[PDB]
DNA sequence: TTTTTTCT
DNA sequence: AGAAATAAA
């Protein structure tokens, strides 16, 4: 139940989430690669834009983020919109709903142009405000999956280029979608937002850091490289969620 | 069917 | 509100 899950997640902690994020998560790896091949402001803008079109894919997330990272390394990007107009139709892993996706990028372009290095620093220290402002630029609910995910991926990009760590805000919930609905149904009849927000508050681990832990473990990523105590806690979580 | 969104 | 937007079998 929620109490046992929260206890184990609390023992894993933000420290354990950060371990998975920085050592195992393939989207973090892809971002690290791209961060060496393009200026840091363009990098962050691209990561947000990419997140906002990361729905209803034609591949797995890890394939898609690596396609993005390898595509943009070394490129000279002016307009994010024009870059995606060329990139998406020729991609392998994001071929559906392209006109809709391109229009989202066009709509957020002005907001992205505000992301100087300093503004990125400010948002990394106040990710709740970034969350609301991305949603407002798009005219959408900040609770929506791709807006939440754009904050998550912003957080990865900012950690890399700013070489500092701020935890995700507790108030930003896990991205809601078919895979969290399916996992949660195995565990409980409670609705996912309420369930995971309760677990986050009880464990002290913000929902987006919980998100980092869940998917590699469910997907069979090896936990063997974790030190013995963390490894034990990750093994216990696998017993609950897989 | 399984793997989010706009326009309003 | 809820029909429609696209790729794969
Ligand atoms: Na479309
Ligand atoms: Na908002």
């Amino acid at each position: 139940g929620s109490h046992m899950i929260a206890r184990i997640i609390g023992e894993i902690g933000i420290e354990g989430a950060r371990f998975i994020e920085e050592n195992i998560d393939e989207q973090f790896k892809a971002l690290r690669y791209l961060s060496k091949g393009i200026d840091s402001e363009t990098f962050v803008k691209l990561v947000i834009a990419n997140s906002l079109v990361s729905y209803q894919l034609t591949g797995k997330g890890e394939q898609w983020w690596w396609e993005f990272a390898k595509y943009f390394y070394g490129r000279d990007v002016k307009s994010i919109y024009l870059a995606y107009k060329e990139f998406l139709p020729n991609s392998r892993f994001n071929r559906r709903l392209i006109p809709q996706k391109l229009s989202r990028i066009r709509r957020v372009e002005t907001f992205l142009s505000t992301l100087t290095e300093e503004r990125i620093e400010e948002y990394y220290g106040d990710m709740s405000s970034l969350w609301g402002s991305i949603a407002r630029a798009l005219g959408v609910d900040k609770e929506s999956k791709t807006v939440v995910f754009s904050v998550k991926m912003f957080g990865y990009a900012a950690r890399i280029v700013l070489s500092t760590f701020n935890p995700y805000p507790m108030e930003i919930p896990i991205p809601e979608d078919s895979r969290i609905v399916k996992l949660t149904k195995k565990l409980t009849n409670e609705k996912p937002r309420k369930f995971w927000m309760k677990i986050a508050r009880e464990s002290g681990v913000p929902p987006l850091h919980i998100d980092s832990i869940l998917w590699p473990l469910l997907g069979g990523a090896s936990i063997d490289s974790a030190p013995p105590e963390l490894r034990d806690k990750l093994a216990e979580l696998i017993k609950i969620i897989r």
